[PDB]
C-alpha cells in the first residue's frame, strides 16, 4: 500500500488527483463539521459531488443490469441528497482521477456512512482509467437517508505491483 507522501507526489507531479489537498479538510469555511476529505494516512478521502441519480421503480418491472436505463433514475441536485428506505443512489466524486499504468485502487466507504447502514459501493479504479468515479450508495435501513454533497464519503486506497501490467485499461 502506498502512504500519503506518495499521494501527494503523485497529486502533484502526475496529476493524478485533481482538485487535490494534501491534508484532511474536517471543516467548511464558515467552521461548519463536515464529513472529512482529503488525504489520510495511506489513502485519499474523496467526495461525493451535488449531482444525484435517485433510483426509482416507478413504471419499471426488472433492474437489467446490461440494459443501463437514465429513465428509472430522478436526476437531483442539491446539498443533501435523501435516498428512499431500501434502495440506492447514483452519483459522482468531485474528484477526477488520473491512474499510472502501475497502479490499482480499491475505495471503501467512511464509517459515517457505514454506521447508519449505507453502504457505498465502488469498483477498483483501473491503470491508466482517467475520469471521475461513479459512487453508489446502496440505503439498507428502512428509512430516508441522507448523503451530503462536497463532504467525504469514502477512502481509497492504492496498490503498487512489483510488475508493470502487459495490458492497461487503455491498452
Amino acid at each position: 500500500i502506498k502512504s500519503d507522501k506518495w499521494i501527494r507526489r503523485m497529486a502533484e507531479e502526475h496529476k493524478m488527483i485533481e482538485p487535490f489537498v494534501p491534508d484532511q479538510v474536517r471543516a467548511a469555511e464558515d467552521g461548519r463539521r463536515i464529513v472529512s476529505y482529503g488525504t489520510s494516512s495511506y489513502g485519499y478521502d474523496i467526495r461525493c459531488a451535488d449531482e444525484f441519480k435517485i433510483f426509482t421503480n416507478i413504471n419499471s418491472t426488472i433492474v437489467d443490469p446490461k440494459n443501463f436505463d437514465e429513465g428509472s433514475f430522478v436526476d437531483f441536485k442539491g446539498d443533501v441528497c435523501i435516498i428512499p428506505p431500501n434502495s440506492f443512489a447514483l452519483a459522482r466524486t468531485v474528484e477526477y482521477f488520473r491512474i499510472p499504468r502501475t497502479v490499482l485502487t480499491v475505495c471503501l466507504g467512511k464509517s459515517t456512512y457505514a454506521r447508519c447502514g449505507i453502504i457505498v459501493n465502488v469498483t477498483p479504479f483501473e491503470p491508466e482509467w482517467e475520469g471521475y468515479v461513479t459512487l453508489e450508495f446502496s440505503n439498507t435501513t428502512p428509512l430516508p437517508a441522507k448523503i451530503y454533497a462536497n463532504e467525504g464519503v469514502a477512502q481509497v486506497l492504492f496498490f503498487e505491483s512489483d510488475e508493470v501490467c502487459d495490458v492497461s485499461y487503455a491498452d
